[PDB]
């Protein structure tokens, strides 16, 4: 695989988000990796809703959390790969209430044919992420509260309890890391991301790793 990658500088991801007072950590994971693979088939980057999914994603569970891997079947099994604009479909839920599920009157802004839950292992998440851009990953943050910047290398490794972006690595780093998007606003971490460790299962990061399809 290549020694970096870093999807943020090719243009591949959106601004940081704020997911409020809500357990929506999961939408906004899965919809980012959705706009990142959406504009690596060739598309512009476009915003896109996670309020769709809080709303009207029936499988998972709005404000009290879900699964990136069941977000990924609604919109695909469900909602005939849609995936709506932001602007159509604004974000709502940063109090912790969410909106019922609306149909109409929302604009599509990608779509999406199916997702790949891949290998439990950060060599193969890695050389997929460097030929196919950002990843979808389940992690156990609870660890992530103090965090304010650096390669974390002690993260509590015990429950999955937050979704988060990948969005890059760097195996030449003197600490190995992988580079991660949160939904915490920019104030958070590093401008909003976090860098963990990499090759140690840091926060349980290989574990339930998945993308989108385009195409
Ligand atoms: C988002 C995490 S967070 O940003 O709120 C957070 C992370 C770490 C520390 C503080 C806060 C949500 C929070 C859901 C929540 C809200 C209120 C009370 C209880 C729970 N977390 C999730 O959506 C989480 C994502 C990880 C999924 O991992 N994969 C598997 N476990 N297989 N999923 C869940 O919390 N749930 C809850 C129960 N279900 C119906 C769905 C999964």
């Amino acid at each position: 695989a290549p020694a970096a990658v870093d999807w943020r500088a090719r243009g591949a991801v959106t601004a940081v988000k704020d997911q409020g007072q809500c357990g929506s950590c999961w939408a906004f994971s899965a919809i980012g990796n959705v706009e990142c693979q959406w504009f690596l088939a060739g598309h512009p980057l476009t915003n896109l809703s996670e309020q769709m999914l809080v709303s009207c994603d029936k499988t998972d569970s709005g404000c009290s959390g879900g699964l990136m891997n069941n977000a990924f079947e609604w919109i695909v099994q469900e909602n005939n790969g849609a995936v709506y604009t932001e602007d159509s479909y604004p974000y709502a839920s940063g109090e912790g209430i969410s909106p019922p599920c609306t149909t109409s009157g929302h604009t599509v802004g990608a779509t999406i044919t199916g997702h790949v839950e891949l290998p439990q292992d950060e060599a193969q998440i890695a050389a997929w992420l460097a030929v196919n851009g950002p990843v979808a990953v389940a992690v156990d943050a609870s660890s992530w509260m103090t965090y304010t910047g650096g390669v974390m290398t002690s993260c509590v490794s015990e429950q999955l309890d937050h979704g988060v972006l990948l969005v890059g690595y760097n195996d030449s780093a003197a600490v190995p890391y992988w580079i991660i998007k949160n939904s915490w606003t920019t104030q958070w971490g590093e401008e909003g991301y976090i860098r963990i460790a990499k090759g140690s299962n840091q926060c349980l990061v290989k574990e339930e790793a998945s993308s989108a399809v385009v195409g």
